[PDB]
């Protein structure tokens, strides 16, 4: 398809590479980061986070980073290009709704909140011109109006500029069969789509099922594992019970299944949060010092060593997300 | 001295007051993410500085913009239109009704100091302290709505900026938020039991108003009426009439109450926080915006016999010793 819109402004798809296609900067809410930087220790504390782990995934080989923090998630696009520069990797913003959205967005229309994730993709978000790279949505339990709506807005947006579609598939309710339902009514392509933290579920059917239909299917919290946190209640509702190897074999039981050319892999991290309960950046550091290195240092040779080719891997890690990003129409 | 968001001003130079207003309601950052839901910033600027100088000319000469961080605040608006009219503008912090989650998973200890770093540091990057803590409550209380009741109260202790409540829904809740205030340590002088004139239940308010409270009568132009087929309105406005909720105001005065007293129009000229174009079920209502205090209120309390130096007390004298830190 055409170009990529990144925070540094277009870029190629030859020049994509390697792509983490899950990942937040910073969990927070909207105008946060600017109202209470001390929450952080300061924005220039957060900067120097954000780019130090950046650049260590760099140097293991990542080369792009899909960030899929929302307005209503804080998504500071400026703090963005000061990170993707400084750290010399890119970023795709996003456009969509989180899980929580203010009045101004649940009052809002269909035709309306179509509006606004078309100006974040076609004129630039605030008023920086910098334009989102992906739209994203988000539902937990059983879908709601709002829900709907919010995914029927976002299909239109997809179907009028070509620029896909990420969900927040929460917790492990499966909910991605309701989602598609509803984008399939509006024209979307599953192509167009990734049913997000489907690393969640160790439900193989549905997994494969969704593959089957031609959506992207998310494996993105890897690293999320509060095995050893037991007495830490916060840590085993944010990142589970299951070990990071249960939910990487799900990529290789994808790939045996003949679905490689649907997986999507990265791991939801963050660099601060401030959305959850206070210090959570540093509960996460002790599971995963690697942070968003991760997936190249840990899963990629687990991955290797358990029989999978290295093409299919560079597949999965720089075709895919190539292949989702660009927008097609 | 108080602050605006110019800068700090003498006490005498605030003159007469409007204690609860907005320029727009929104949700923070909407503004700067969604300018075109209002036309574009240029357009809200331009309505607010028009209806700002409507007021100024009919006798205002500050008002206390009492949208929080979650409400939408966005104190460079407050302070461009502030310049443009030359009204005074003083900020709020606090959390209104739609905290995000960043500010729901707060215990008391941060959201004090959220509240302390907008009043002693500054709004955002601007340098623009907040001279007033607003807190909201709809129905019953919560024990989020506790929490930052508390805060509230200990940033003003920390500050001697006044609190400021929304009232709405459940009887009397002016009684609960006082009791958490006064376990506080919390002097009722500094606090004003806000949307006061929602209720007709006066014997509620002359008991506010004996134990030392402010009392506001701050919703007078949202009484409607005529709007029968517009739901959005009848839950947002009101079903009774702007006279009788003036009526109150002459009736806490007769009872020896008119120190007590804070009278506005909690009006705004733009609102994404409601069903959309909002702006302009308000705008036929009341076309008078911020000026239908001083058009028509005070007007209407003359008439009612209201001595000049009362209407003064109530206009100037209270806003004055509720805003000066103490
Ligand atoms: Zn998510
Ligand atoms: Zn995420
Ligand atoms: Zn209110
Ligand atoms: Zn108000």
């Amino acid at each position: 398809g055409d170009r990529i819109n990144t925070v540094r402004g277009p870029i190629a798809i030859s020049e994509v590479g390697f792509t983490l296609t899950h990942e937040h900067i910073c969990g927070s809410s909207a105008g946060f980061l600017r109202a209470w930087p001390e929450f952080f220790g300061s924005r220039e504390a957060l900067v120097e986070k954000a780019v130090r782990g950046l650049r260590r995934a760099r140097a293991a080989g990542v080369r792009t980073i899909v960030d899929v923090t929302t307005f209503d998630l804080g998504r500071d696009v400026r703090l963005l290009a000061e990170v993707s520069r400084a750290a010399d990797v890119h970023i795709v913003a996003a456009t969509g709704v989180w899980l929580d959205p203010p009045l101004t967005i649940r009052m809002r229309s269909v035709v309306e909140l179509t509006q606004f994730f078309l100006r974040e993709i076609q004129y630039g978000i605030e008023d920086t011109g910098i334009r989102a790279g992906i739209i994203k949505v988000a539902i937990t339990g059983k879908m709601t109006p709002f829900h709907e709506l919010v995914l029927r807005a976002a299909a239109r947006a997809s179907l009028a500029t070509g620029v896909p579609v990420i969900t927040h598939t929460a917790g492990s309710q499966r909910g991605g069969e309701q989602q598609a339902a509803i984008f399939e009514s509006e024209g979307l392509s599953p192509s167009r789509v990734c049913i997000g933290h489907s690393d969640e579920t160790d439900d193989l059917s549905y997994l494969t099922a969704l593959a089957a239909r031609g959506y992207l299917i998310g494996l993105d919290r890897i690293p999320h594992s509060a095995i050893g946190l037991e007495d830490n209640a916060s840590a085993t509702a944010f990142m589970g019970s299951r070990s990071w190897q249960t939910r990487a074999l799900l990529i290789k039981a994808l790939i045996d299944q003949g679905y490689m050319k649907q997986i999507l892999v990265s791991n939801d991290w963050l660099f601060g949060i401030s959305s959850y309960v206070t210090n959570f950046t540093d509960v996460m550091d002790s599971v995963n010092p690697d942070g968003m290195a991760f997936i190249p240092l840990r899963v990629i040779p687990f991955l290797r060593e358990k029989g999978t080719p290295q093409e299919t891997l560079a597949g999965i890690t720089v075709t895919n997300p190539a292949r989702f990003l660009s927008p097609t129409l």
